C-alpha cells in the first residue's frame, strides 16, 4: 500500500501518480518497480542528485508546477545517475536556464513555461538522443528578455532530433543550423516577421511547420498582441517552402495575410492541412490561385477573416475550391454575411469526400437549404450561431477549435444539422424544407416558443436526436413529436415558458407514444404539476432524467397524485433524481420507482432520512448515489436488504458512525465512498469483495482507538483507498494535519 | 419581548418563527399582530385574550387552520383580518362586524353564505380569490342569493381564481373594484353589472383565455370562442378607470361597450386575438381619457409579417402616455406606420419588446415632442452598414420599469437589449433622438471600441454594455460620450486569459460609477493603476485580485490608490486568500464602504483602519477568518455597521463593545461561537447573533441578562440562536433555559 503515490500497473511497467499532493520533497517512499514517476504539481523546492538515488530503473520523471503558491532549484549533474532516463518534464518551474549536467539517455525533454533566454550548446548539445525537445513560452511579454539568444549551431549536433518548440519566444528570425531530422518546427508566435529561402532549407524531412500568430491579426486578439507595422502580412519569401517536398500540415494563421502567392505550394504535392485563419483573405477567397496547388488538402480553414466593419450579403468563392479533390472538412467561421445561394457553392459540390462544412458565427439571415441535398458525404452542416428566422494550457491548438462540433452521440446516428443560437423563434411551416435527411438535430437556444403538435418535423421525419435544450417550447399537446416515430434521444433540458413566472404546468404524456425513444432528459424544466395524467409511461426508455425539478412538491402531494410517476417506466435502468429539493421520500413513492434499475441517483438533495429496506424492491440495482445530502445514519445490516448494489456513494453527508458488521458480508459490494463526512474513527465491531473505499475528508480522533483500523489497512491491502494524503487527523492538534497512515 | 419582535401604533412581528400556537408572550400593547408563516393549527377565543386593542391580525399560511366560532368577536377594534393559505372549509362563522377588511385567499371555501359573512356590515375590501378551481371540488362556488347585498359599504370585491360560471346578482351599489379574472364566466348580460354606478375597476381577464402558450393550465371555450359580452353590460358604469379585458380571446372589440365610459385611464388586452382590430379599430374613438393601452401577445400563429398595421384611429388617442405593443410580431418598422401616435402629445412609452423586429426606420423617433421611453427589447436589429405564484399579482401586464430608474432618469431611453447588434455599425445611431440613457445589453456585441462609435449620441450618460464581448484595450474607448456618469462592464469577456487595458476610465471628467463585475481581470497592460478623479463607485467582483496582488512585481500595489473621489469599492468573488498589508493601505482613503465578501480570508488586518477615517460600512462576509481586535476603537471611530456572516471566529471579546460606540450594527451570524464571555460585555442598534453553536450551560446566562440590561439593542431572528450543546438543549433557543 504505497504512499504517498498511488502506484499501479501501466501496460507492462509499473507507475507512481504521485501530483496535486502537497509534497516538499521528492518521496524516498518510493515503490522500487516503479519506471514512470509524476510528482507535478506539487510544492517542491530542490532537486539534488540525491533526491532520486534507488530508482535508477526511473524511465519518465514529470516535475511540472513546481512549487505552487522562488523557482525551482536543480543542483548541476541531479539526474545524471538516472541511466534510463527517457523523458523528462520540467514544464512551470520558473527556470532560469536549461540544467546543467543532464542524462544523454534522454529522447523526450520539456521546458516549456520557464525563464529560460538562453539555448546552449553547455546544456543540450550532448543530448545527441532526443526526439522531441519542447522550449516554449520562456520569452514571451518577459521584461528581460528582451529577446532569446540562441547560440549558434546549439542544435545542429541533435542529429535524430523529430520535434522542436520555439512558440512563444522572442526569435524575431529563425534559428539556423537546424537538422535534418526534423519532422516538426513550431514557431508559432516568434515574431519572426520575414522568412527567406535560407531559412528552411535542408529539412527536406519537414511534415509539419507552425508560423502562426506572427504578424499578428491582433485585432479581436483575447491576449497581448503586437500587430506589425502598418497593417503588414508575415513576408514569406517566393521559395521559403521550396526543399520541403513532405509537408503535410501547415499552419499560417493569424499572420495578417492579404494575398497567398502560390508558389509556396508548388514542391508540396501532400500539403493535407492548411490553417489561414485570423488573417485577412476574404479577397484571396474569392479568386484563389493557390487552391489549384492542392490537390491533396484534406483540411482548410479560413476562419474569422472577415473584414472589420462590414456585413455584406453575399458570401464569394472562387471556383478554384473546385480544385480541392481530396477535402474532407472546411471551416468558414465568421467570415461575415446575410445570405447563402444555391450558387455560392456551386463548387464545393462536386468535392466527393466533403463531409464536414462549419459555418458558424457569420450571422447568415437567410440560407437556401435546397443546396445541401447536392452533396453525396455530408455527415455534418453546422450552422450555429447564424439568424435564421422561421420560415413561411500551452499544448492546445490555439487557435483552430479542436473539440467536437457536434456532439459524438448525436452525429454518430447519422446527418448532424446544429441551427443552435440563430432566430427561430417559432418552427415554420416550411423551416426544414429542402433538407436532406437528417438523424442529428439541434435547435438549441433559439428563444423558441412553439407548441408542438406532431406536425412540425414532418419534412424530417428521421430524426434520432433531437436537442432543444433552452428554447421555451410548450409540448403541452399529447402529440408533441410523434411525428418523429424514430426518435431515439431527447433533450429537452432547460425548457421554461417565456416568463419563468413560476407554476408553469407539464403534460407529459407524448413521453409514451415513442416506441423506441431510449433518453429522455427534462432537467431543469421545474416541474411541480402534471396535469390530467399523472404517471410517465413507455415500454422503451432506459434513461430519465429528471434533475433541477419539483419532485418535493410533487411527492408530498397532499392526495398521494404523484406516488407512481416513474412506475410505468417498464424498461428504466437509469434515473437521476437529483436536484429537486428532497427531505424525505414517501415510502409508497420509492417502492413505485420502476424495479428495472440499475443506477438511480438521489445525490445533492437534503434528505435527512433512507429508508435502506425498500432495496429488496430493487434485485438489479449496481449503483446508489446519495451523495450530497444530509443523511446521519447507515442501517447495521445492508447484506440483508441487497445483494446486487456494487456501489454506493455517501460523499458530503452527516454521517458519524459505521455500524457494526455493515461491510459483513454486502460481498456484492465492491465500491463504497464515504468521504467528506462526521467520522472520528471505525469500530472493531464494523470491521466482504471491496476493492475501494473512500474516506478523505473525515474529521479523525488519531491517536489511539484508530489503530484497529490501521491493522485493517494493512492485512486488507486489497482494498484500495485512494487519496491518502487527503484522510486527515483532525485531533488531537499535534496530530492535527497529518495523514492517518503518518503514525 | 418574545418571540415577536416589536417596534401612533405598534407592530408586533411573529412571521416565521415557527410557532405552533398564538403567542401568550405578546405586549398588551400591541394594534397589529402578524403571525403568518407558522405551524400554527387551531385558533380559538382563548388565543386572544387581553389582545382586546388590536386592528390588523395576520394569519396567513398556518401551516388545515381549526379556528372556532365567535374566535374572533371578543375583538371590537379589529378592522384587518388576513387569513390566506389556511386551508379553511368554510368562511369562519363569528366574524366581529367591526371588520372592514377580510382575505380569504387560497382556501378551500366553495360556499359564500349570509351566515358568514352579511352580518360584517362594516365590510370595505373583501377578496375570496383562489378558493374554488382547478379542483373537483368544487364543481362550482356556491353564492348564496343576495349574499353582498347587505355590505353597502363595500368598495372592492375580488372573487378572481373561482368558478362561477356567470357574474352574481344583487351587487351593492358601493362596488368601485370588482375583480373576476378567471372565474369562468363566458357571457356578460346587460343585467349583470346595473346600477354599479361606482365602479372605477373591471377585471374580467381569463374569461375564454387565450389558452395556448399559457404557463397555467388554461381551457379556451368551446371553440375558439370569446368571452361574449352584450352590448349594453357597461351602460351605466360612468365612473370606470380600469378595464382588464386580457386573455379573453377578443377578435371583435365593441366601441358601444366605451359609450358611456368617457373617464377610462386604463385599458388592457393582452393575449387576445386583435390584429384585425388593432387595424380598423373603431374602439379607438371612444377613449379621450385613456392614458395606458396594452395590446400586447396578440400575434397570428403561424405568421411574421412584413408589416405592423396601426388605425389611423390610433390618433383619437389624444391623452395617451404609455402604449404596449409586445408580442406583435412583425419584421419591418417603417416610419410611415407609426404616423398615427406622432401628435400624441403626452405618449412618452413605446413598447415593442419581443417583436423580431428585423429593421427600423429609426428616424421616426424624432417626431415625439415627449417620448422619454423607446424599450425595444428582443428584436433582431442588425449592425447598420448603411446610409439614408403569488395571489395579489398582475398575470398579465409587465409590472416593474421597463428601463431601470437610475437610467431612465437622465432623459431619453433607448433599450436595444437582446438584439442582434454583433458589431456597432458606423450608422447605428445616427437618427436617434438626443437619448440619454442606452441599453445594448446581450447583443453577443463584439465591437473594438475606438472613441468614434457613440458620437452621434454623445449625450450618453447611462450606459449598458453587459453581457457582450467588447474589445475596450484602447484608451480612446467611449471617451466620445464626455457626460458619462454610468457605465456598466458586467459579464464582457473575450468570445474564445484576456489582457485588459483600463486607461480610458481617466479620461472621463464626470464618471460616477463604474461596474467591470465578471469580466475575469488578472492583468492591466502597460499602466497598473486605475485613475479618476469623479469616479464614486467601483464594481470589481469576479475578477482575478488575487492575481493582480501575488503578483511577484508588485506592478498593481496601487490599482484603485487613484481613484480620489471614491466612496464604494466592491471586491466581493475574487479568491483573495490574503491582502498584502500595503496594498490594502492604497485603497482610496475616501471610503465610506468597502466590500470584501464571499473571498477566502484567513487574516484580517484589523489596525490598518486608521487609514480609512471615514469608513462607514465593513463587509467580509463569507470568507474563513478565525479572529479579531479586541480594541477597534483604537483603529476607527467612523465604522457603523460591520459584517462578519459566515466566517470561522469562535471568540468574541472582551474588549469588544467597550468601547466601539460608532457600531450600529454588528453582524456575526452564521460564526463558530460557542459563547459571549463575561469580560466581554454603550450604544448598538442590530446584533447578528443566529446560527452559532451555542453552548447552553450555565454561563452565559451573563448574555442573557446583558440582553435584558441592554434591551436598545435590538437581535434579530432570536428563535433561530440555537443551542447546539448539550441535547437535551440541542436545537432550543438560548432565550429559553433558567
Ligand atoms: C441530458 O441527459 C443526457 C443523458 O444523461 C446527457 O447526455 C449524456 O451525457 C453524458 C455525460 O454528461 C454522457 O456520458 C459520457 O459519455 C462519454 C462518451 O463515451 C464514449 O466512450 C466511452 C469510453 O470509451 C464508452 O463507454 C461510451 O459508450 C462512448 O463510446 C464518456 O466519455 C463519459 O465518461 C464518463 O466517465 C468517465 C470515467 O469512465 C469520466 O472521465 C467522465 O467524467 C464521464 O462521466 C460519459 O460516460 C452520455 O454519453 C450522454 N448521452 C447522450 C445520449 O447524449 C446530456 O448531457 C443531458 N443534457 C444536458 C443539457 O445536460
Ligand atoms: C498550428 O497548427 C498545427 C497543426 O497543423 C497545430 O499543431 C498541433 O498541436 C497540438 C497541440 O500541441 C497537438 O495536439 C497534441 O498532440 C500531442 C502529441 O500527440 C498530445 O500530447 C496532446 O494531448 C494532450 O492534450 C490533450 C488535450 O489537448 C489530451 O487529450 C491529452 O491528455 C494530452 O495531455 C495533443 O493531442 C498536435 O499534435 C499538433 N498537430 C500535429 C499534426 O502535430 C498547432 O497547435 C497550431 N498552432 C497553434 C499555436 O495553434
Ligand atoms: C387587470 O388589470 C388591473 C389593472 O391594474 C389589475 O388590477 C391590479 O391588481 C394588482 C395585483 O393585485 C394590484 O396590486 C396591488 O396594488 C395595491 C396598491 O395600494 C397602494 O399602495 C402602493 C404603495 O406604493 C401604491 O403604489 C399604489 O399606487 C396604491 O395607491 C397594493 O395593496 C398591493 O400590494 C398590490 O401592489 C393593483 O392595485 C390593481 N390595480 C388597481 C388600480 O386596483 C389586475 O391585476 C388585472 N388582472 C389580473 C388577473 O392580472
Ligand atoms: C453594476 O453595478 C451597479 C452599481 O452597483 C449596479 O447598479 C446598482 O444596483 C443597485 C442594486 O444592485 C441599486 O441599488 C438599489 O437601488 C434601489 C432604488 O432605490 C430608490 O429609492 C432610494 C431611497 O434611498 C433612492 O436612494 C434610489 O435612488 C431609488 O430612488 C434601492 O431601493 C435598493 O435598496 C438599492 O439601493 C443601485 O442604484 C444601482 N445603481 C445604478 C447606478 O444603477 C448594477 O446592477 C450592476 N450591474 C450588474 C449587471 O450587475
Ligand atoms: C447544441 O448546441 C449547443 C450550443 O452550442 C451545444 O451546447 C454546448 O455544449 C458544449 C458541450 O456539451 C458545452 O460545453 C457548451 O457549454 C454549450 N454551449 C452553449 C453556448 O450553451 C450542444 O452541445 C449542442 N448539442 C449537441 C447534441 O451537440
Ligand atoms: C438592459 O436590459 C437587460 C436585459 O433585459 C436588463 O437585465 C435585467 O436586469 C434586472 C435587474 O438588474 C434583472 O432582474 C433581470 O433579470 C435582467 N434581465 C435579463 C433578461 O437579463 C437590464 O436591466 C437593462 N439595463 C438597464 C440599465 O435598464
Ligand atoms: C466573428 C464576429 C465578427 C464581428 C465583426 C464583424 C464586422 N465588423 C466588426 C468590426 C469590429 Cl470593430 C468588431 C467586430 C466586427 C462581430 C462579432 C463576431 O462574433
Ligand atoms: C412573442 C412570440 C411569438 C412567437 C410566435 C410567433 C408566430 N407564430 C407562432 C406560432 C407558435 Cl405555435 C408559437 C409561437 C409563435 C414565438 C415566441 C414569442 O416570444
Ligand atoms: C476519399 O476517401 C476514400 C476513403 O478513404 C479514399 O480512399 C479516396 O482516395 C478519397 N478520395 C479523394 C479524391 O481523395
Ligand atoms: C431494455 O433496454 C435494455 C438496454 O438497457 C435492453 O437490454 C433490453 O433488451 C430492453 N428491453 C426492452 C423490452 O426494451
Ligand atoms: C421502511 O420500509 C419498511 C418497508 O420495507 C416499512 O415497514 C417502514 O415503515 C419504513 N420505515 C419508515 C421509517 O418509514
Ligand atoms: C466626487 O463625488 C462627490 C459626491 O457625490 C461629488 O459631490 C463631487 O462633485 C465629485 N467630484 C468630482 C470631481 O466630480
Amino acid at each position: 500500500r504505497s504512499y504517498p503515490c498511488d502506484e499501479k500497473k501501466q501496460n507492462d511497467s509499473v507507475i507512481a501518480e504521485c501530483s496535486n499532493r502537497r509534497l516538499q520533497e521528492v518521496p524516498q517512499t518510493v515503490g522500487k518497480y516503479v519506471t514512470e514517476l509524476d510528482l507535478s504539481d506539487n510544492f517542491i523546492t530542490h532537486i539534488t542528485n540525491e533526491s532520486f538515488q534507488g530508482l535508477q530503473n526511473l524511465t519518465k520523471i514529470n516535475l511540472n508546477h513546481n512549487p505552487n503558491v522562488n523557482g525551482l532549484n536543480i543542483t548541476d549533474g541531479a539526474f545524471l545517475n538516472l541511466k534510463n532516463l527517457r523523458e523528462l518534464l520540467l514544464e512551470d518551474n520558473q527556470l532560469p536556464q536549461i540544467p546543467s549536467g543532464l542524462p544523454e539517455s534522454l529522447t523526450e525533454l520539456s521546458l516549456i513555461q520557464n525563464n529560460i533566454y538562453n539555448i546552449t550548446k553547455e546544456g543540450i548539445s550532448r543530448l545527441i538522443n532526443l526526439k522531441n525537445l519542447y522550449l516554449a513560452w520562456n520569452c514571451y511579454f518577459n521584461k528581460v528578455c528582451e529577446k532569446t539568444n540562441i547560440e549558434d549551431g546549439v542544435f545542429e549536433t541533435l542529429t535524430n532530433l523529430e520535434l522542436l518548440s520555439l512558440s512563444f519566444n522572442s526569435l524575431s528570425h529563425v534559428p539556423p543550423k537546424l537538422p535534418s531530422s526534423l519532422r516538426k518546427l513550431f514557431l508559432s508566435n516568434t515574431q519572426i516577421k520575414y522568412i527567406s529561402e535560407e531559412d528552411f532549407k535542408g529539412l527536406i524531412n519537414l511534415t509539419l511547420l507552425d508560423l502562426s500568430g506572427n504578424c499578428p491579426r491582433c485585432f479581436n486578439a483575447p491576449f497581448p498582441c503586437v500587430p506589425c507595422d502598418g497593417g503588414a502580412s508575415i513576408n514569406i519569401d517566393r521559395f521559403a517552402f521550396q526543399n520541403l517536398t513532405q509537408l503535410r500540415y501547415l499552419n499560417l494563421s493569424s499572420t495578417s495575410l492579404r494575398k497567398i502567392n502560390a508558389a509556396w505550394f508548388k514542391n508540396m504535392p501532400h500539403l493535407k492541412v492548411l490553417d489561414l485563419e485570423f488573417n485577412y483573405l476574404v479577397g484571396e477567397i474569392a479568386s484563389g490561385a493557390f487552391l489549384t496547388m492542392l490537390p491533396r488538402l484534406e483540411i482548410l480553414d479560413l476562419s474569422f477573416n472577415y473584414i472589420k466593419g462590414s456585413y455584406p450579403q453575399h458570401i464569394n468563392i472562387s471556383r478554384n475550391f473546385s480544385k480541392l479533390l481530396s477535402l474532407r472538412a472546411l471551416h468558414l467561421r465568421g467570415y461575415v454575411f446575410q445570405e447563402l445561394r444555391e450558387d455560392d457553392f456551386q463548387p464545393l459540390m462536386q468535392l466527393p469526400n466533403l463531409s464536414t462544412i462549419n459555418l458558424g458565427i457569420n450571422f447568415i439571415k437567410q440560407i437556401d437549404f435546397k443546396l445541401f441535398q447536392n452533396f453525396s458525404n455530408l455527415e455534418i452542416i453546422y450552422l450555429s450561431e447564424n439568424r435564421i428566422s422561421p420560415l413561411v494550457d500551452p499544448h492546445s491548438n490555439f487557435y483552430h477549435f479542436t473539440r467536437p462540433l457536434i456532439k459524438p452521440q448525436c452525429a454518430a446516428y447519422g446527418k448532424a444539422l446544429d441551427l443552435s443560437l440563430n432566430s427561430i423563434f417559432f418552427i415554420g411551416p416550411n423551416q426544414f424544407e429542402n433538407l436532406p435527411d437528417i438523424a442529428c438535430l439541434n435547435l438549441s437556444a433559439n428563444s423558441n416558443a412553439q407548441v408542438l403538435s406532431g406536425t412540425e418535423f414532418s419534412a424530417i421525419p428521421h430524426v434520432k436526436y433531437l436537442d432543444l435544450t433552452n428554447n421555451r417550447l410548450d409540448f403541452d399537446n399529447a402529440s408533441a413529436l410523434t411525428e418523429l416515430s424514430d426518435l431515439e434521444v431527447l433533450d429537452l433540458s432547460y425548457n421554461s415558458h417565456y416568463f419563468r413566472i413560476a407554476g408553469v404546468t407539464h403534460h407529459l404524456e407524448f413521453i409514451q407514444n415513442f416506441t423506441n425513444l431510449k433518453v429522455l432528459n427534462l432537467s431543469h424544466n421545474n416541474i411541480y404539476t402534471l396535469t390530467d395524467k399523472y404517471n410517465l409511461e413507455s415500454k422503451s426508455l432506459v434513461e430519465l432524467v429528471f434533475s433541477g425539478n419539483r419532485l418535493d412538491i410533487l411527492w408530498n402531494d397532499d392526495d398521494n397524485r404523484y406516488i407512481s410517476i416513474f412506475k410505468g417506466l417498464k424498461n428504466l435502468t437509469r434515473l437521476d433524481l437529483s436536484l429537486n429539493r428532497l427531505k424525505h421520500i414517501p415510502n409508497e413513492a420509492f417502492l413505485n420507482l420502476p424495479a428495472s434499475l440499475t443506477e438511480l441517483h438521489i445525490n445533492d438533495n437534503m434528505l435527512k432520512f433512507f429508508n435502506w429496506t425498500l432495496l429488496q424492491q430493487f434485485p438489479r440495482l449496481e449503483l446508489l448515489d446519495l451523495r450530497g445530502n444530509k443523511l446521519l445514519f447507515l442501517t447495521d445490516s445492508l447484506s440483508d436488504f441487497t445483494s446486487s448494489l456494487r456501489t454506493l456513494l455517501l460523499s458530503h453527508n452527516r454521517i458519524s458512525h459505521l455500524p457494526s458488521g455493515f461491510l459483513s458480508e454486502v460481498s456484492s459490494l465492491k465500491h463504497l465512498d464515504l468521504s467528506s463526512n462526521l467520522l472520528k474513527t471505525i469500530n472493531k465491531s464494523a470491521l466482504t469483495k471491496l476493492s475501494m473505499l473512500e474516506l478523505h475528508g473525515n474529521p479523525f480522533e488519531c491517536t489511539c482507538d484508530i489503530g484497529d483500523f490501521r491493522r485493517w489497512m494493512d492485512e486488507h491491502l486489497n482494498v484500495k483507498i485512494p487519496r491518502l494524503v487527503d484522510v486527515i487527523c483532525a485531533s488531537p492538534g499535534d496530530q492535527r494535519g497529518k495523514s492517518i497512515v503518518s503514525l
